């Protein structure tokens, strides 16, 4: 069978914190009330909620407001909990409340409004500079969460809020984060396709922190390389191959004879066998402006299939890639 596996950071966290920490299904939710918050209006629906723009009545100020669908109402008690542990730590969207949503009948979670600035502005107007900077910015949100005993495991462009006039960058929705216990096995449907790590894509259950290094990888080289998403798959058989495509099958197969994985043998018939391609071949004359040897030798880094082989966000805060970054 497989061979077992445990972070290298922070696998002692949730054992020396107490139960209560992260027991989620004992927490008692505190309620406040719905009166003091009126919908603006409706900013998205996804698969397990819906996010409303709002105003605190009390205050009269700006929130956000995220109503649960009852498809995801059970596992509720979980993001609570993981919001409220990671409340105040740098970076994370900060819970102002929990209310009960009149209408749904399920939990409305409020939270800190963030301006946000337009997404394609964003992606088409970062400079080199500000791309580091927001990085730096997303690995002290990764920083705290981990050293917090648990994993976002949806870490995508979707889920970071960034003001940018203000220099602010929060990330968000933590419905998917799960508390990290050393042996656990986890379900591998988690993340979103073009950011899901190999170790999903092999079908690994025993995966930590260091999935969301792969999916904050991906965000940097989509982000460099203007090439949106970097791992193009079409379903999540041939997001593999992409990734085989640039990482090579060679790596991919020491990985999964490391931890003695075998393939779903579909595989056979579309994997086939692809050199490591070095990054330069991805360079070209509209995005040389964003790619420089520290951003490569960073993305190298954090783009390893060996999940155990990939930098930890403390360890890549001190890269040479942040080096020019204000401090
Ligand atoms: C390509 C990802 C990336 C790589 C390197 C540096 C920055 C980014 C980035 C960009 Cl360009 C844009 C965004 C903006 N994302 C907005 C997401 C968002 N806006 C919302 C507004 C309302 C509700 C939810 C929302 N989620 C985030 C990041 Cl990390």
């Amino acid at each position: 069978g497989p061979v077992p596996s445990r972070a290298r950071v922070y696998t002692d966290v949730n054992t020396h914190r107490p139960s209560e920490y992260w027991d989620y299904e004992s927490h008692v939710v505190e309620w406040g009330n719905q009166d003091d918050y009126q919908l603006v209006r409706k900013l998205g629906r996804g698969k397990y909620s819906e996010v409303f723009e709002a105003i605190n009545i009390t205050n009269n100020e700006k929130v956000v407001v995220k109503i649960l669908k009852p498809v995801a109402a059970a596992k509720i008690k979980r993001e609570i909990k993981i919001l409220e542990n990671l409340r105040g730590g740098p970076n994370i969207i900060t819970l102002a409340d929990i209310v009960k949503d009149p209408v749904s009948r399920t939990p409305a979670l409020v939270f800190e409004h963030v301006n946000n600035t337009d997404f394609k502005q964003l992606y088409q107007t970062l400079t080199d500079y500000d791309i580091r900077f927001y990085m730096y910015e997303i690995l002290k949100a990764l920083d705290y969460c981990h050293s917090m005993g648990i994993m976002h495991r949806d870490v995508k462009p979707h889920n970071v809020m960034i003001d940018h006039e203000h220099r602010k960058l929060r990330l968000i929705d933590w419905g998917l984060a799960e508390f990290y216990h050393p042996g656990q096995e986890y379900n591998v449907r988690v993340a979103s396709r073009y950011f899901k790590g190999p170790e999903l894509l092999v079908d690994y259950q025993m995966y930590d922190y260091s999935l969301d290094m792969w999916s904050l990888g991906c965000m940097l080289a989509s982000m460099i390389f203007r090439k949106e998403p970097f791992f193009h798959g079409h379903d999540n058989y041939d997001q593999l191959v992409r990734i085989a495509k640039v990482l090579g099958t060679e790596d991919l197969y020491d990985y999964i004879d490391k931890y003695n994985i075998e393939l779903d043998p579909r595989f056979n018939d579309i994997l086939g066998r692809h050199s490591r391609k070095r990054w330069e071949r991805f360079v070209h004359s509209e995005n040389q402006h964003l790619v420089s040897p520290e951003a490569l030798d960073f993305l190298d880094k954090l783009l390893r299939y060996d999940h155990q082989s990939r930098l930890t966000a403390r360890e890549a805060m001190e890269h040479p890639y942040f080096y020019t970054v204000v401090k």
